[PDB]
């Protein structure tokens, strides 16, 4: 019943300020924090040996895209290795990012681990020595971090244990970060795996997020100094029923409206398997959703921003500009999407301002 | 992790429509649901004996004020007895309320009871047979209900148990109401008693509200079909440090933004002992607060709407018009306050300047 | 983190002594607290009109059984109506019970109610005015109470909500009881309904009891002044797999050892659908189980003690002695069973009890 | 509500067998797991350099005492470094411990870390990569582990967050340990620091342990395959009021009976600042306590088994025999104590209980 301020007004100001710059109007996040083992699959996808040099070159390719991306990228999430690499001109990658108006982020979790006694569920590790790591990352250029928890929709999942444990570890991570001037991106990803429908995903997302925010409160987390990175609300990959982008958007915004306090500075959606186009189209529908949204609704895309670029590159320096052009096009596409004015391929009429309510009580 | 819809789309629409009508722009709630023992004290402050006729008469006085209050009153909360009473023209009070554009509400809790093992803390009873009572109240004209839980700030309070139990019983009450077409007003009042400062009250309010919404989520409550009746955030009644109305508004709105999901249809503040003018001024400052507020911010005043009226009446039926006049004055003021367009004028008498604070079991 | 003693050393002593008298060596509980609606099904099964007089005659039949039951019955649970009825000689039934060495008990819950948003799950009501009721019951001869919660094993049940809510209400009930000198019997019954196997029941029983005791701790319940009335751990009624009484006992005792604190004075099993003989055999096997059992393991049987007596009576006064003989026989059998001395034939000579091989690691 | 066996019958047996061996009758644990930082203060107290060799020598001094300690020591906890050191005869310490009939334990936590927003409270880290570490330790001779959480009695401590978080991390540690065949000793130490009295310590201990066991249940922990290392219930080290050993013993046994499920194999008390004698006297009084104790009540002492040994050594190799003598002396004393067969008054041993005085309802 007694307060013991976790943060001073100055510390709050800094975190809030960082949080806002990242999701400023028209801006989103480039999630380029793939771990060595995760990026291996990407490189092998284009037949390229997973060496530090190729990774460095690939990250350079994205980080050094022309100034057209500047207004589209509020932040860039990097994997440890990349935070300490430099471009050809000798400039540290963090310097490259900042010179283009982007805030530098660092992934800090150490991957998922299995939860004994559950049906293949997990929690995430990475808290050991996290305070020291955050202080070091801060000194070396990072202003925000990312920690990913993973939940699965199944017959008996996500279980009460999985929900409770992942929410709690996310809160511990958030607390440590804020203690070190680092804005924590809270990512409670609910996988799209399965044949469940849209209603099921919405229900689970609502329950997971309510658990997440209660844990953040219990751990005295300063919400204005945080960002949420959730899954959009969609049917499972194996669901035979079909939905429009407008219904996906309605279910997503409805779920967020019932669980995310207005104080949360922004929601940066993960793309989780959606194609570049789909991810952009859904984000657009979300921002055009009639309902009131008290927070920025933007992106924190990995594959949805890199797919075509990685392919165009093919691991050949020769394809440098061709590759960057693909990334640039998706950056521009999603910048408009987070503003509610994106239209795939060709379309007449620029801003795409319109309205309509679909049922709204059916969710 | 499996959904078992507590409500159909049709039931949701009805609850949502009801909640919105009660807090429509410029509209607030008149809380005239004082129990027999409670209203009795008010009658004594004016030397009026506590009889059924006197109570009926007093309630008629408020409910039959001139049509100027129509735009100001979205709902009226009544006590069981009054729900079945009639005005001088033979019309049941619910019919009177409705004919003036108001929604009829009914208080359904059965008072507070002590929580053993705590330092004078309580929870609230009233769930027994609540479903049947709600079904009956619905048929008799009521569309919303009210249930009051009480918490106190002290050295060891509110305790974890008090917070958890009160949040849980509020959720049970909300669940039963929604199953019967009644919109539940969730009232977790944190008393102003004590010498704590603004910060302390904000901290406790944030912790209490976080608990309330986690419980509502656990019990599958449809937030869009509910309203919240919290205490404004203010320093203790015995606190020496002075604060501006802008500070009170800042702390109140900040606490709500950090805990109340956008889906909640509206917040109807309890006056909790503030003078009529004080209550109106703070509500106005709250609506003028720069921060984004995704829910209607209005009033559900008892004392802050009846102070001068009771004084003007004095039990003498000759002062009927005099009394009603004072009531209309406060309804008009608060109607403007909930729109951030109120400016004191200089009237309301000294009766609106006096505080309506009442302790509990001496001190 | 501060203690606010809910009970004085004197109140604790009273509650502890009551609880121990009820489950003293060789004693169990006669559960004759069937509500009028519930007892209607019993009277109808023997073609008997459900009148207050027949109910009185039947309760009288059980309560006035010869002195052989005296050392067998530590307590008798009564329904409100019966607590105020008198034997033919004019003696209040509570006096009749006490003169035979029994402690008087009273059922205080008001039945189950549906939990919205669940798959047919319930919680139990009855807290309203419970303190006043307990004070009156205490004054009128009762020293312990009974409150029944019901949970079901299904595809998605018992749900987290169901477990949490029922555990919480039982705690409130226990807290009120203790403030009035009444020893509360905590009954969280997991129905035998379904085709689940033995291990599934043990799993659920373990989780339910863990939640029950955490709630009792949160509400500051004095365990030494309470009794537990749980279901035995058995396969579902529709389960095809067959189990021995030794397996039922092992599963039951293991579940209890893993969740019930040693401070709990006693465990009084409900028969829940088992025949009179199987309920007795299992209780006996439970008491012979080769594991440390820090609490009395006895009975609180309804049908398992009344089945034959009811049928033998058939509503005919001429069958009084015959019906009472059937009750006394089961009372004697279970008295021996709660001591592990039950055999289809035994008095003052035994040396059996051979049970080799049972790897409790399989539980 | 659905089981997903965390362990197989074989895994359960292994853990249970290990836990039982450690606490077999008359056996206790030697806690020599002081980290470099903690052991440094031990050597410094006796003016000895904190080199690897001196640490290896001191540990050798304790681990190679004569066979008289064999019946007294069921297990020995080591710090990482020591687990990989060897005695003068070339035998690795794990082999030395085992050849004397002891089970080898390994401390696996990575120290406490501050919980932001609390009044100097902490949680403990060390879960990262714990599974792989456990698998390696098992291969290298360890069969059980230790993890220490620290809580403190203060004005507003232990807080709800501190209790919840420490209970949760202990559960995570226990879960990982059991997946690797390692018996986890759960240590939720409530410090003796402060001027609080016996009642307060008993209250906090009861609340802490209830939280610990609910967390263990939520995480599907196999209690029979665990040990509990709690603080005895005592007044604060600076408490003005004074108590007797019998009062400490009653408070301790009562707190445990109200929270520790019978299924827990054993309770190994930490000495927490108590002198060698006091720790032995209290453990004796605990085992002599009239109340029923369903678990072994033994010791896991560090300072209480090493105080005199370290002092007699002084860092001089010629004081080997004298130092070991002091340790054997305390080992013998405590071995008798964990059986309630220890008498102080010098080298005595021919006295039993005396002075009849029940009144245990005062706790």
């Amino acid at each position: 019943p007694h307060s013991h301020p976790a943060l001073t007004p100055e510390q709050k100001k800094e975190l809030s300020d960082i949080a806002h710059r990242i999701v400023a109007p028209g801006k989103g996040i480039l999630a380029a924090d793939e771990s060595t083992g995760s990026i291996a699959k990407r490189l092998q996808s284009i037949g390229t040996e997973n060496t530090e040099e190729n990774r460095r070159f690939y990250r350079q390719l994205l980080l050094t895209a022309d100034d057209r991306v500047n207004p589209c990228i509020g932040g860039v999430i990097l994997f440890h290795e990349t935070l300490y690499q430099k471009a050809d001109d000798g400039r540290p990658f963090p310097q490259v990012i900042k010179s283009k108006g982007g805030v530098v982020g660092i992934k800090v979790d150490k991957g998922v681990v299995p939860l004994a006694g559950t049906n293949g569920e997990t929690t995430t590790q990475g808290l050991d020595g996290l305070s020291e790591r955050c202080a070091q990352y801060k000194k070396d250029g990072a202003d925000f971090a990312k920690w990913r928890c993973v939940l699965k929709i199944g017959e008996h999942t996500p279980s009460a244990l999985a929900i409770m444990e992942n929410a709690n570890v996310l809160a511990r991570y958030a607390s440590i970060c804020q203690q070190n001037g680092i804005v924590p991106i809270v990512e409670p990803e609910i996988l799209p795996d399965g044949d469940h429908d849209l209603k099921r995903c919405q229900y689970v997302t609502e329950k997971v997020l309510a658990a997440v925010y209660k844990a953040l409160s219990d751990h005295h987390i300063y919400l204005e100094g945080t960002l949420l990175k959730p899954n959009m609300v969609t049917p499972g990959h194996a669901c035979t029923q079909k939905y429009s982008h407008e219904e996906i958007a309605m279910a997503t915004v409805t779920a967020l409206r019932r669980t995310v306090p207005p104080a949360v500075t922004g929601v940066t959606f993960l793309s989780g398997g959606q194609s570049e186009e789909e991810a952009s189209i859904n984000l657009n529908a979300i921002n055009k959703c009639p309902l009131l949204k008290p927070w920025a609704l933007t992106f924190s895309y990995g594959r949805a921003l890199q797919a075509s670029a990685l392919k165009a590159w093919g691991g050949k320096k020769e394809n440098l500009k061709a590759a960057q052009e693909e990334y640039v096009k998706r950056a521009l596409a999603n910048s408009l999407a987070c503003q509610g004015k994106y239209t795939p391929s060709g379309q007449a009429g620029a801003a795409a301002s319109e309205s309509l309510f679909i049922s709204n009580h059916a969710y």
